[PDB]
């Protein structure tokens, strides 16, 4: 549908994202644990900002569509197990700075959330939908930590969240401007993985 | 009632009982409120609640993550929709009626008041939102004893343990706020709007906004 239309418009960037070196290494088990822990800390900062941006954006969306999404997002383990195992506390996430890509990406989500639901929704789709695909691929990893991580994104509960997002996305008339926002989010995802592999300075 | 909510309530003086013991509420409790007036009210409340939720979403983006997540989990869970669905059927109110009916002036102003503070600050919004949420908890506990089936049904949502849990989460967040006279003045304005909201329903004010 619209997500296929958007993915086709990014060309080679999509595979650069969903088949990134970082992910290939999680799948084969060769990703170093320190690179994954670094990543999880940055993701911990990102997810909180992503949620705040969703809250602002959802205030501007169709009531039926946003209510369905929020019911699944604010519903009521995987990350708690990983965080304790990798010695990542709340204080670690809060006190670690953002790397430059993470800082830029989170500010990109806030920019569109503050303007328009459709723009935010298109900006948010690569992270949500892409992680569904990555989860399905990484779930077959021989490394237990990486299978546990992937299990959250491969779960039926996560697929239900994605279904609700795509239902909202299918109401949007995709334009060149919206494709360009989607392209930028995909570029930030590729950069997010690159920064983790390099363990970039967390000074922002 | 203790802490911030007690101090805010005491700070509004006589306005508190003008709200929670309003004529509209007394007539729900004795069952004498005409159903046409209650229908008018429910339609305005249907408009209000959607704007209140939108304002909550904007405001919550600015709040402490633990406090806001606790509240949102309760607000976006899956008796409120079921209770209101039954009332909407009994009183012949559709989604179309809610959307197509205009706001009365007081509802228009009240909703714009919530948006104003939501666009500025979590603490200001939270204080502005407390009279509606906390006051309806009090009113529901009173009106549940009505001999009227429609009013008892309406009250049962606000008297329910699930609604009380929502109030507890709101009060946990409110306890983090350092209350100032400026914040008390926001709370007072919300209480004035609640009084006006019931006034406007008794009169069936023009729904032109």
């Amino acid at each position: 549908g619209n997500v296929e239309n958007l993915i086709n418009g990014v060309g080679e960037l999509w595979n650069k994202y969903v088949k990134h070196e970082f992910i290939l290494k999680m799948r084969d088990g060769s990703l170093p644990l320190d690179i994954f822990r670094y990543y999880l800390i940055q993701d911990g900062k990102y997810v909180e900002d992503m949620l705040r941006a969703l809250l602002i954006a959802s205030s501007k969306g169709p009531i039926d569509k946003v209510t369905k999404i929020l019911n699944l997002v604010f519903s009521s383990e995987t990350h708690g197990k990983l965080y304790s195992k990798l010695d990542i506390s709340r204080d670690v996430i809060v006190k670690t700075g953002y790397n430059l890509i993470n800082y830029a990406y989170t500010r990109h989500l806030y920019y569109y959330a503050n303007l328009d639901w459709n723009k935010f929704l298109v900006a948010w789709t690569p992270c949500m939908f892409g992680y569904s695909i990555v989860g399905d691929y990484v779930i077959d990893s021989p490394n237990e930590v990486y299978k546990t991580w992937a299990s959250f994104y491969a779960s039926t509960e996560y697929k239900k969240r994605i279904e609700a997002i795509l239902y909202a996305l299918d109401e949007v008339s995709i334009t060149e401007d919206l494709l360009n926002i989607f392209i930028n989010s995909v570029r930030f995802e590729i950069g997010f993985w690159d920064a983790s592999l390099r363990k970039d300075p967390t000074v922002y």
